[PDB]
């Protein structure tokens, strides 16, 4: 099959996919961008689900956009693999 969703860090627990699309959609081809935050509360801690759908362009993206800036902090990338990869 094909889609490697990642996870973007670092965010101000306010932030959303849409000012990521700004970056992403000119970075990979995102197929979905979404934020994880409380869903009760909304008490968000920095991290969030962005697939590129590519598998191939978008790993180069995730060396590259990880750590990147957003007018006050730096974003995180990786493969969707936090707590040790789903824990383990």
């Amino acid at each position: 099959a094909s889609n490697t969703n990642l996870i973007v860090n670092y965010l101000p627990q306010d932030m959303t996919d849409r000012e990521l699309y700004a970056l992403f959609r000119a970075i990979g081809p995102i197929n979905t961008c979404r934020i994880m935050r409380d869903y009760k509360t909304g008490y968000s801690y920095g991290y969030a689900f962005v697939d590129f759908t590519s598998e191939m362009d978008s790993q180069r993206a995730i060396k590259v956009l990880n750590g990147i800036t957003v007018r006050n902090k730096r974003l995180k990338v990786s493969y969707a693999r936090p707590g040790g990869e789903s824990i383990k």
